[PDB]
């Protein structure tokens, strides 16, 4: 068969990540806190877990440039965590980094540790097309993110209809981060095209916000890895193993469940 316990026991790895609730946070505390110890969140538990199985040591580092990884339109150069990996500056990228076609062409991904899809976040119409087929209520996504790239690329009529809308209204309707989008829903009359996984989080934390419709597509977040990295195939197996016993479900339950609505 294929055995993995301690399979990369000798290695010490550099993990790049980005701050995003509730995947990666700085711990709230009162003594000065140091190293890996600074951080917490779903991705942080996932790391601990993957490290226990695969037996490596690791250092967490926030992406220096502070972006996920888009390709520059003008000169076709990669930027965020995606960049960090190519220049081999990091071994692993553990974050809500969507496994994208474009991204997969320059980097290797593990199999998903979470599956999701694009959805609508509105103030408490119920279709992606209920939206595209109209003009009253404005809608948008995070600029140059996986969500946007979906519509930009889509040959399905509905989503290419919607992409035309947002493209024409680029600077008024595309936001620069999740929080900006959330706030823009609460403040204006705006439907935010957001990843279901993150909607589900804010939904049970703010009682005025709801999800409209189901999943427009389906993504996964994968552990990121330089092109052809040896470690990858192992990380995939180590993932499914956690998924198997239902640790992932429990980690999910831990950070997401809470207050209510
Ligand atoms: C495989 O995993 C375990 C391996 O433990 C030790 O460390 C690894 C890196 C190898 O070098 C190996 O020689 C050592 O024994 C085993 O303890 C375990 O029985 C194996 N699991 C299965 C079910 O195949
Ligand atoms: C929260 C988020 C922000 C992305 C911001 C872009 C502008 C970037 O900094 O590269 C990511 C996380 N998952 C999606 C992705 O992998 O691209 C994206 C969220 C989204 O597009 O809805």
């Amino acid at each position: 068969p294929a055995n993995i316990t301690d399979s990369l026991s000798n290695r010490s790895l550099i993990v790049t990540t980005i701050l995003e609730e509730p995947y990666v946070l700085f711990k709230k505390s009162d003594k000065p806190l140091y190293g890996n110890d600074r951080f917490e969140g779903y991705c942080i538990d996932l790391l601990r877990e993957l490290s226990t199985i695969l037996g490596f040591t690791y250092e967490i580092r926030l992406v220096e440039d502070g972006k996920y990884g888009a390709q520059d339109d003008v000169n076709g150069q990669w930027n965020g965590m995606v960049r960090e990996l190519i220049d081999h500056k990091a071994d692993l990228a553990v974050a809500p980094l969507a496994i994208t076609y474009v991204r997969e062409k320059v980097i290797d991904f593990s199999k998903p540790f979470m599956t999701l899809g694009i959805s609508i976040l509105y103030r408490k119409i119920d279709s992606a097309d209920d939206l595209a087929k109209q003009t009253k209520i404005e809608y948008g996504a995070v600029e140059d993110g996986a969500t946007m790239t979906f519509f930009k690329k889509s040959k399905i009529s509905t989503y290419d209809k919607m992409w035309a809308f947002m493209s024409s209204r680029r600077q008024s309707v595309l936001v620069k981060s999740n929080e900006e989008g959330i706030q823009r829903v609460l403040t204006s009359d705006y439907a935010f095209l957001m990843e279901s996984t993150t909607i589900e989080f804010v939904t049970q934390r703010n009682c005025n916000l709801t999800q409209i419709g189901g999943l427009i597509d389906s993504k996964g977040y994968g552990v990121g890895t330089p092109m052809g990295s040896p470690y990858r195939d192992k990380i995939t197996i180590a993932i499914l193993q956690l998924q198997e016993e239902g640790k992932l479900h429990m980690m999910k339950e831990k950070w997401w469940r809470g207050n209510g609505c």
